[PDB]
DNA sequence: ATGTGACTTATAGTCCGTGTGATTATAGTCAACAT
DNA sequence: ATGTTGACTATAATCACACGGACTATAAGTCACAT
């Protein structure tokens, strides 16, 4: 697997969880396959800029601040 | 088409020129095509993170640098 | 345009392909632009004796059985 | 310089004399500049296909006859 | 709720080639004077 | 006759890039069935 794919990945389970999202909810807010999330989690995908967006969107989270925080999170 | 891909197909250019490099030196580096780097920074194509990070190993750039230049350019008016 | 250039240049393309190389390798071994390996096939293109050299030394082939298939070449119908 | 660029020009060369031309006279045949021949056979040119087709029809040679020899004499 | 697996279908990424403006090196062509 | 030295100017040859089609690897999106 690659680093960064695994850091993504776990923003993006850090950020549902700080909301309080179940992986339902954010597959719904983001109109995305629920099991495509859970994958994405358990980091058995790699995501295209694309669905990223996407999956920030139902985060509800601006691109900024999620690198922001992808970048604190990368830095152990 | 989308708002963080022409950004990030910026951001990418914009290093490359900055390090004096040419499309086919990064898609060498990159071990990626030369028709594929040309391919995202022409037409801001939708690639994979794993071919993202491919990109700044070529770009001999670290994921952090690349994050806080494409904050930048988001950031930008 | 010129008779004996459409056959040098296709007796390149009959050699690089035989010899299951590609332009861009030939462009490389040959130690010319990889345009230019397109060029010469492509459209034809009026090369210089000593770049037909550098082709030749770049399909691995010698002066002398380049010339043997240029002549067979003119000699069609 | 050239080997191959050598062994053309002395061909050139030597078709022209066993033909008994002049320089002279085989530029005004191909219609292309004398001191240009000159150049030429004391190898101080590298010329092109389009240049050498020239010469071969100022020296009322085929393509074939030429390279026919041309091979001879490339080989020792 | 979340986590599998496995199975299509869209598309990301590869591979080989075409065609092009702009610049640099050099052949094409033609002087003057040689011998 | 041929040789040589500068020249000017056409173009060979370079360099960085865009663009397309066809093919291969894989991400995108949806089932069933776990827990």
């Amino acid at each position: 697997e690659s680093f960064l794919l695994s850091k993504v990945s776990f923003v993006i389970k850090k950020i549902r969880l700080e909301k309080g999202m179940t992986q339902e909810d954010l597959a719904y807010k983001s109109n995305l396959d629920r099991t495509y999330i859970s994958g994405i989690e358990r980091n058995s995908r790699n995501l295209t800029i694309k669905s990223l967006e996407l999956i920030m969107k139902g985060l509800e989270v601006s691109d900024v601040v999620f690198f922001e925080m992808l970048i604190k999170e990368i830095l152990k």
